[PDB]
């Protein structure tokens, strides 16, 4: 699915903690948004995570309970770049 | 080459920085160092990286500018964990 050459940074804008999830939203850049549709893959930090929405240049993804604990992504806070890489 | 499941995180133990590179050594979780080879990759935070010595469970990468460049492993800091997929 990835090739681990990263194609840029994104900055988390938002964390939505749910009762059994958390929802980051990230920034992407604009030469990532094209063709970009629903359901497609991004790797954050080199974890594989499914595009929930798109609003202009902000990309959401619902991370559940295991994502968090078996990453780091537990840990970023707003404003944290992530690795990103489309599939 | 990679699927995107992280396989774990690595603390960052060490930095090295040179002329243009820089060393990165990272301590592999038990169950990652089973058939490590140098020349093999594994993809930090989603960037893949190439063994280029391994001491017990001290596993050195060195990142180039470029990569330094485009990702966010040029603001790790010693003690960081970074996620981490073998091929
Ligand atoms: C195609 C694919 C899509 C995935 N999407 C998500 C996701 O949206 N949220 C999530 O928490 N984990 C997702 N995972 C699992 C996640 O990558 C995995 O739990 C971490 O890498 C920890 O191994 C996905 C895995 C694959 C293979
Ligand atoms: C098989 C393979 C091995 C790589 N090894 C390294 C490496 O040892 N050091 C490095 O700085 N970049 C390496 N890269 C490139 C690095 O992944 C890339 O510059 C970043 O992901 C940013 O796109 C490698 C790429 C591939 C595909």
């Amino acid at each position: 699915m990835f090739t681990g050459i990263v194609q840029g940074t994104a900055k988390l804008v938002s964390i939505d903690e749910k009762p059994n999830f958390r929802t980051h939203v990230v920034e992407l850049p604009d030469h990532m948004l094209d063709g970009l549709e629903t359901g497609a893959s991004v790797a954050h930090n080199g974890c594989c995570l499914t595009v929930t929405e798109i609003n202009g240049n902000h990309v959401s993804f619902d991370l559940m309970k295991e994502t968090l604990r078996i990453t780091n992504l537990g840990d970023l806070k707003v404003g944290d770049w992530v690795n990103v890489e489309r599939a």
